[PDB]
């Protein structure tokens, strides 16, 4: 869709630009919960 070019661009902002991360990790860590 036209509506999901926007979201690449925050997407992929993302992808491009530490804390934030540690925090994501946990994330990531959440599936060992399942």
């Amino acid at each position: 869709g036209i509506g999901a070019l926007f979201l690449g661009f925050l997407g992929a902002a993302g992808s491009k630009k530490k804390n934030e991360q540690e925090l994501l990790e946990l994330d990531k860590w959440a599936s060992l919960w399942n």
